[PDB]
């Protein structure tokens, strides 16, 4: 027995530059992944141990992916640093526990080339317009991938606290326009990114424009929403997860929607992407997306 | 964010000297896990991902303690060799103060709570100890059972002659290797089972009446220590009534009743029938862990 090799965030961050590099494993372990017993990829659905005395919570996240041939385990933390991660990564032919890393970045960055990937699949045509609602380590790492990607003529933002919207739209390297409301922001936006800790819903399908894509990345949580019952029954509901989206997801289980596919199911051709009707994606993110992650910086980290 | 200490076997061998310092907050916990919700202890059935291209499995054990105020998770991988490590968080804002082998603290817990229940469950008048096994756990439950018992005699059997032999020549008192289980448990009062026999090894019929019986290999559903005649005539007494129904063999393929869970005994709810051939089936759980860890990053923080 020998100890693991300690992965900081920096260190991570040092081995995840390139999003070309991200986006294709994650397309091809999410479209595995909905294969099912037809794939190789074990995961159960992610374990929340409560810890009350503090009002806090473990994630537990281990999963194995035959094609991959990778072993790991998100362990992941939140706290009402608040949001703190680490992957373990072990030899799959032995077991032996190869790699203890930082999971913060890696959450940051799985999370936003999930969503890209959505959303190169469900836009709609003629996608000019992107608004963010939220300003926190997810609307960075969204706008990062999404600037990327894609060409939007406005990229706007809404945040419950505008001091932090006008930080960001400070700070980011193109313009962004802070709005006023939720509601000023989604009207005539083609795609929409919520990423906030909004415990009921702050984005109403009344709003939004016949065609858009919702990418919904909040409210994970079975008792929390960011999307009012409209959006959710209007939409073609897209989820990364059935099994997660039926346990963690509030707008999901609250709403009553009936979830039309998986994100995997799409990537693979036995689902359509409907990106001319209104769709959600609902993100909850799962063990895999940080194996495939975590897989890629200690395979870098190891070759030098 | 801080890295996290790793902390090698040797080093929490290091800090694991004392199974004195163990035993109490062990009790305590089992006490505490066994009065459910009301104990504080919060603590999932251990996770099993199984890594079939490898013939392999990862469980994943994680608990949280509100007594003791203390979170972790093991982390433990059998290979058809087992390796596990266990990770301490700050359970007051989920930073991860430490990572340390798990080998050696599953090695000292389990032993410790087989220490526990046979101080409760021996019969009256126990001189003869057995072990069957000699492997890791064959060298902890040696180890805490000579220090807080007194037998007249130890015995030993091993499938491989060769690896009691080492054991008997290793180990600091007299050992009396035995070319039979039957032998070998033949008027023992406690005996303990550390195998990975995956078909009964140990029969009823050579038990002793009131002996001690601390079961702790078999650790799997299809995998069985010990006959339906012993299982079904001793009062069984185990770690986790949920865990013994899902992950024992031995208890699942007998069909035997569990009497109690050994928290219930330790706290007064259920009684210890130590006159009686008595068998406790440990599956280890993630709290006994936890109370390990603690132990061994206390004192290793304190310098
Ligand atoms: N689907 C997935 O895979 C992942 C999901 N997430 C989820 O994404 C969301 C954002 O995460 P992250 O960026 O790391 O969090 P951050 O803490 O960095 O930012 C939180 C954001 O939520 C806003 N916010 C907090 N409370 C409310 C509220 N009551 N109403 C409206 N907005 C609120 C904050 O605004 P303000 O400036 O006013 O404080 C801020 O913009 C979270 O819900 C998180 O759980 C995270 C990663 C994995
Ligand atoms: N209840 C609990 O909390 C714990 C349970 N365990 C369980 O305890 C047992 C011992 O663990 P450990 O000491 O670490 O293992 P070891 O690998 O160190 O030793 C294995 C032992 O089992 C013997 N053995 C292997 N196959 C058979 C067989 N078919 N029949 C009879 N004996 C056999 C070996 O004998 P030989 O020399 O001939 O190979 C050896 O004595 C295991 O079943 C393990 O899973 C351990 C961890 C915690
Ligand atoms: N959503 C992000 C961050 C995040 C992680 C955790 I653990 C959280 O706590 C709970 C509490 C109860 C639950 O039932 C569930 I499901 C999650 C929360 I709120 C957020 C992630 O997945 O990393
Ligand atoms: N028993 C020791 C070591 C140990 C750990 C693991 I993961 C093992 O593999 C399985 C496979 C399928 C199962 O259903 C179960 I339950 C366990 C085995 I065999 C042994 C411990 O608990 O650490
Ligand atoms: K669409
Ligand atoms: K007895």
């Amino acid at each position: 027995k020998r100890a693991p090799a300690f992965l900081s965030a920096e260190e991570v961050q040092d081995h995840l530059r390139s999003s070309s590099l991200l986006i294709p494993p994650l397309e091809a372990a999410l479209a595995n992944f909905s294969k099912g017993p037809d794939g190789g990829v074990m995961q159960p659905v992610r374990t929340v141990v409560p810890v009350a005395k503090h009002r806090g919570f473990l994630g537990v996240m281990p999963a194995y992916s035959a094609a991959e041939d990778a072993l790991t385990t998100k362990l992941v933390t939140f706290y009402e640093p608040s949001h703190q991660a680490s992957v373990l990564l072990f030899d799959p032919s032995n077991g032996s526990l190869l790699a203890v890393m930082d999971g913060n970045v890696i959450t940051a960055k799985r999370t936003a080339a999930v969503s890209a990937i959505a959303t190169k699949l469900l836009k709609p045509p003629g996608s000019d317009v992107l608004c963010i609602l939220g300003a926190g380590v997810q609307a960075y790492s969204h706008y990062e991938i999404f600037t990327e990607q894609f060409s939007f003529k406005e990229v706007r933002m809404w945040n419950r606290t505008r001091e932090n919207a006008e930080k960001f739209a400070s700070t980011v390297q193109g313009d962004v326009r802070v709005c006023s409301s939720v509601q000023e922001a989604v009207t005539g936006a083609d795609v929409i990114i919520t990423v906030t800790m909004a415990t009921e819903p702050i984005l109403f399908g009344e709003w939004v424009k016949p065609g858009a894509h919702i990418n919904a990345v909040g409210a994970s949580r079975p008792d929390w929403r960011e999307l009012d019952d409209e959006l959710m029954r209007q939409a073609v509901l897209y989820v990364d997860s059935r099994e997660a989206a039926l346990k963690e997801s509030g707008d999901v289980l609250l709403s009553g929607a009936d979830i039309f596919a998986e994100l995997g199911e799409v990537i693979s051709g036995a689902k359509p992407a409907h990106c001319e009707k209104t769709t959600v994606f609902k993100s909850l993110g799962m063990a895999v997306e940080d194996l495939v992650a975590a897989k890629l910086v200690y395979d870098s980290w190891s070759s030098g």
